[PDB]
């Protein structure tokens, strides 16, 4: 019946989807190492997640998913995911964060945009859609959408950094107009992984999240059509409104780390009472501060995703406001769960000691994943700052990520 700190799912859908996720930590725990060694996809793992339904399970019940919809539960569960393999977990949040806000598309958003989601929706709940997402270009490129001239779209560009991709059929691409006449938008194609000109590359070599899938993808003169495209607003317009959106899509990966950090102290824990002799002073001064950190860190991302929840389900008010505050709560929680997380893990690694220096040791590849949220936007450390003090301080900034970098 816990209502904080991550502990328990808090609802009846959140508690199916943890409870189903338990039949797969055993997969998912076991070849752990071999793919963090060789930095290779599981990807068996993820046939196995799609025949159980669970790459469906933030779909609307409506549309045949298991309808969990707090982003809580799904922070409950990729924190359990996480303990058994951090990169697992990182890869099923971009499919979970989609049913989530392709929810939203279907709910809410013109005919265009309700008729895709909702056909994608129904693909992930048939196991038939795995849904990855490409952000940000690689610096040799400007990912661009330039018309036909015939009703569709010719998408050229290269996407870094896009996880879950060496099994993804479906891969939501953030894009800018080019040759119209509008000033340019953003706009979000949907390209499907047979696209003409669409390639998945090999070349994800992590220092963590190894077994992520985090490739590079490349468009060359790609055909889009006219309807799998969600065109956002024009660059540099600003709207805080699109932090909600922002919010609803990363906010749960938060619970990656904690359950990286919750890893890391069960393993220390396990091994100090696995001794011979009775701890040390500093042994079981360390252990304090770590089970008094994870607390903190497990009370601040849960509390975050609580209110995230609460201001995700009232559309009541200012929309721009609402944005502000989602985003707000997000990123102080984020900036305090990318020192508490990666501090523990370190810690840990003082518990057991040079154990824990051998590449194969738990710990080790814990201390290598638990870095990753540190550079996953919005928002990068120093990016946060710029975010934080301007909102402390009532600064008017552009504080769409996206549209910063189209600018
Ligand atoms: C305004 C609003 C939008 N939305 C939704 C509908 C829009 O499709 C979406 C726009 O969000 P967003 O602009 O974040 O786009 P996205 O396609 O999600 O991309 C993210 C990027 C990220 C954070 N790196 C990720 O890879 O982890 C993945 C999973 O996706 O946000 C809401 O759910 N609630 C809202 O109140
Ligand atoms: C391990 C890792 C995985 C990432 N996966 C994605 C992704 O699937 N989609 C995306 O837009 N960005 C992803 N990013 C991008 C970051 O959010 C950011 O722009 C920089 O590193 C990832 C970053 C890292 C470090």
């Amino acid at each position: 019946d816990s209502t904080t700190g991550l502990y328990a799912p808090v609802t009846p859908a959140g508690r199916v989807l943890l409870d189903r996720l338990a039949a797969h930590l055993p997969r998912i725990r076991s070849t752990a190492a071999e793919h963090d060694r060789d930095g290779t996809f599981p990807t068996d793992t993820f046939d196995a997640l799609r025949k159980d339904g669970l790459m469906g399970a933030t779909v609307p019940a409506e549309l045949g998913g298991l309808g969990v919809d707090r982003l809580y539960d799904v922070a409950v569960a990729l924190l359990a995911v996480a303990r058994a393999d951090a990169s697992t977990a990182l890869a099923l949040h971009m499919q979970l964060s989609r049913g989530l806000t392709l929810g939203y598309e279907w709910r809410h958003g013109d005919e265009r945009a309700r008729t895709l989601a909702e056909r994608i929706l129904r693909g992930m709940v048939a196991g038939d859609a795995v849904v990855c997402s490409g952000i940000k270009d690689h610096h040799t490129a400007v990912t661009t959408l330039r018309p036909d001239g015939a009703g569709g779209w010719l998408l050229s560009g290269r996407k870094t950094l896009v996880s879950m991709a060496p099994v993804g059929t479906h891969f939501v691409i953030n894009a800018r107009t080019d040759g119209t006449d509008g000033p340019p938008r953003l706009a979000s194609p949907v390209v499907t992984r047979d696209t003409p000109g669409f390639t998945v590359l090999d070349n994800w070599d992590g220092l963590g999240m190894r077994a992520s899938g985090t490739v590079d993808i490349v468009f060359d003169d790609c055909p889009i059509p006219a309807d799998h495209v969600l065109m956002r607003d024009p660059v540099g317009a600003r709207n805080d409104a699109v932090l909600a959106g922002q919010t609803v899509s990363s906010v749960s990966v938060l619970g990656v780390y904690v359950g990286v950090a919750q890893a890391a102290y069960d393993t220390a824990v396990a091994a100090l009472e696995r001794r011979p002799e009775p701890p040390q002073a500093a042994a079981l001064t360390l252990v304090a501060e770590i089970d008094s950190r994870l607390y903190a860190l497990r009370a601040t991302a849960g509390s975050a995703l609580t209110a995230a929840d609460a201001l995700s389900a009232d559309l009541s008010g200012d929309m721009d406001e609402r944005g502000r505050q989602m985003m707000r709560h997000f990123q102080c929680a984020k900036l305090a769960v990318n020192r508490l997380a990666p501090e523990i893990v370190s810690d840990c690694l003082s518990l057991v000691g040079g154990a824990s220096y051998t590449a194969g040791h738990p710990l080790a590849r814990l201390l290598r994943d638990v870095q990753a949220g540190r550079f996953m936007q919005p928002y990068a450390y120093v990016d946060a700052v710029d975010f934080l003090s301007a909102q402390a301080l009532g600064i008017e900034r552009d504080n769409n990520y996206m549209s910063t970098w189209a600018k």
